[PDB]
């Protein structure tokens, strides 16, 4: 009842405020749109053709006819772009992983799990009913470890390829041998990886070699580089298959909007047709990096700008803002109390005008800070 | 050919105000919103079809997910959590088991539709907080759930009622506003709704609606909905004028019923249908995937539930109506459908 109203109280008196309405206006380093193709003319075009043929939403899940011919051709797309046999569309990357994970573990296995993994996949790991390990961030050994003292035969290692909370890159390739020598899957979040890493902007997976591997299963968001809504499930075609009978974030989900599917489609397209794209995104991510005084290379899209008390920093995000330029924002207790950062988004459809206003106000900005 | 299996139940998915809505949210928003909704991706689109749809449906305050399911998942995870109870009808709880998995609640299934039980899960809990979470429209049988009183239970206990409108939305109430509405509950300070946008608005997508503070507490709690890349413009434009569609045409929630009722009367069934949906129970796991493979060999694409999904012994056929069924249409349903039910119930 009203249990609610004080922990309004309790977050009413502290750092922490909810939220806000736009409606295209300002520059915006915030987003994770991170090709730009979200408003690209050839992405609203696609996505406007699919809803004019297909309708808004669809009707039921499948098997072999309840959703749509849109979606299963888009799916193989993605999974051809991606080098894996198979692909299977969901509602979205949070619903994507619950099915993956869910559907490949189950109760009398194990998941080990990297400490700073998004959740989407912590919601996944207690949905799946199965022996929970949360390795230290990108420990090998650690993983190594949980899997050679398993008395689960079935065993499966969750990460993301590249990290939401930094941006930094999963060691896949060590993780992928001491998965073999254990007989474990590998399941790996290509969200932040898909259209960044890669020669392409195939994901880190492809970009180090593992496309393709009989034992790794990928998922991703569309929500990103490829600018639209909903999620996918890629590896080989048994993943597919069982996924489409055993799957409960499947089954019961009436899917993806056909515009969506259009969308992601018509991303897809203009990406594999223009790879410098993938490289524009990590180009602009060093630029900003530049302007903002950091001096680590990105290795991802995203920025992170440790400033240090959450008010110096939220005051930089409120200066940003006020000159015109919207960025990302964590302070405790998102993260450590002594590290408030602020966070820049780069996207590959960066004007130089617009990186010339982003120098101004972040260098204004941050010297005063 | 026939699909008598969709739940497109006012047939509005490719209305032509709906397509346009769409496509003008499309091209003025783009695909997608870029990331979640506590990013920029609460649009004013967004905002504008959440007091839409609150308003047509009585409530407060509304919130949009990405799907039903991620609606249920968000309401029941943020409403209930450790320490609480959860008291779950036994025949709506195979769609929101996750729910309750994830909620980390102590979970009891009461059986289905049964009050007194519910009573008794109350009343005998240490917890000071309890959901009780039933569907108003079940998608087993499509039968009704007794909200009201549930409703005077709940409040008898000090329990919240979450209540899921996914087939009551569009179907139930003088202009399709649900169950809720239509028995009076509409508004109530002591229930949640959620419901999805992909069944009668024709679009993709859920929404949990009740007080104002419910939706400034999933905001800000909710983690299915602050992990989650939210919904797309172009869904929401299509929703929104589903809904005005909806709306402006009450008859259309009329016809999908008056149609059932005409389905029912195909199959011989002698109870006037209470939801879109229409069971056919035929008995036997190969008389009814037999008969539903009979009628889709004529043109007619029906639903068969079987083991696990039903007792063994009920293995039925399932027939939902659409108020976009022409005349032509179902009297094809009538021939096939007919002679097909006297050749499996021979």
């Amino acid at each position: 009842l009203a249990d609610i109203e004080q922990r309004r109280r309790a977050e009413g008196l502290r750092r922490e405020l909810r939220v806000r309405p736009p409606v295209a206006a300002e520059l915006d380093l915030a987003s994770n749109d991170y090709l730009g193709l979200s408003q690209h003319p050839d992405v609203l075009d696609g996505g406007v053709e699919a809803l004019r043929t297909w309708g808004g939403g669809a009707g039921g899940s499948r098997l072999v006819t309840g959703n749509t011919e849109l979606h299963e051709a888009f799916e193989h797309q993605l999974a051809s772009f991606l080098g894996a046999e198979s692909a299977l569309v969901f509602s979205s990357g949070y619903t994507a992983n619950l099915g993956a994970l869910v559907a490949l573990s189950g109760p009398g296995s194990l998941i080990v799990s990297d400490a700073l993994s998004h959740a989407s996949l912590v919601d996944a790991c207690r949905l799946s009913r199965a022996r929970v390990v949360v390795s230290p961030h990108r420990d090998v050994d650690a993983v190594d470890a949980a899997l050679a003292a398993r008395t689960e035969e079935r065993a499966v290692v969750v990460t993301e390829s590249v990290f939401s909370a930094d941006g930094d890159l999963a060691p896949l390739r060590d993780l992928h041998a001491v998965c073999r020598r254990h007989g474990a899957l590998l399941l790996v979040d290509e969200a932040h990886g898909l259209g960044v890493r890669g020669t392409r902007g195939q994901g880190l997976l492809h970009e180090v070699g593992l496309a393709g591997a009989p034992d790794i299963v990928m998922t991703t968001t569309l929500s990103k580089a490829l600018g639209s809504q909903g999620g996918a499930v890629l590896g080989p075609e048994a993943v597919r298959a069982h996924l489409i009978d055993t799957a409960r974030s499947f089954i019961f989900d009436t899917g993806l909007a056909p515009a969506a599917v259009g969308a992601a489609s018509a991303a897809l397209r203009v990406l594999d047709a223009e790879p410098q794209r993938a490289r524009a995104v990590l180009d602009r991510a060093a630029e900003l990096a530049t302007i903002a005084g950091v001096t680590e290379a990105p290795v991802s899209a995203v920025v992170s700008v440790i400033l240090g008390d959450p008010e110096i920093a939220v005051g930089a995000a409120a200066a940003c803002l006020d000159r015109g330029v919207r960025v990302g924002c964590f302070r405790p207790p998102t993260v450590p109390a002594g590290t408030s950062r602020l966070r820049l988004a780069a996207r590959a459809s960066l004007t130089d005008d617009e990186m010339a206003l982003a120098r101004q106000v972040l260098t204004d900005v941050l010297a005063t800070a």
